[PDB]
């Protein structure tokens, strides 16, 4: 298993835009378009994102291309933020994943924003931050997902996605 497969998992994959479950236009393997409520906006950004006329769909190899982007962005954010890059060089390559796939869903703002369960990780309380990580929106919202995540930062395997 590895971050690519875990996130395929956990985003499915669309070839038609769709909403996401917080009412986003999205397309491919979770890839946001727009927080605007136009369709038409949404169909404009993928236009962009593509480089030609979709009308609203896509083909696998697109989708996958979007995806490939999308991780090398999460990685690439997660090294340039000061708040982030101490905990991701601490962590194995499991858990490493787990921090990789929450950046990816909230964006490197939003994780950076969980200060005490970035410190318990990084202090190796794996217990602890467990439980602190499930106090949050995240986990009311998205509850399969985040115990998921949460089991492999507890355990650091991938049983969870087995
Ligand atoms: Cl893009
Ligand atoms: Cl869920």
């Amino acid at each position: 298993m590895n971050i690519f497969e875990m996130l395929r998992i956990d985003e499915g994959l669309r070839l038609k835009i769709y909403k996401d479950t917080e009412g986003y236009y999205t397309i491919g393997i979770g890839h946001l378009l727009t927080k605007s409520p136009s369709l038409n906006a949404a169909k404009s950004e993928l236009d962009k994102a593509i480089g030609r006329n979709t009308n609203g769909v896509i083909t696998k190899d697109e989708a996958e291309k979007l995806f490939n982007q999308d991780v090398d962005a999460a990685v690439r954010g997660i090294l340039r933020n000061a708040k982030l890059k101490p905990v991701y060089d601490s962590l194995d390559a499991v858990r490493r994943a787990a921090l990789i796939n929450m950046v990816f869903q909230m964006g490197e703002t939003g994780v950076a924003g969980f200060t005490n369960s970035l410190r318990m990780l990084q202090q190796k309380r794996w217990d602890e931050a467990a439980v602190n990580l499930s106090k949050s929106r995240w986990y009311n919202q998205t509850p399969n997902r985040a115990k998921r995540v949460i089991t492999t930062f507890r355990t650091g395997t991938w049983d969870a996605y087995k």
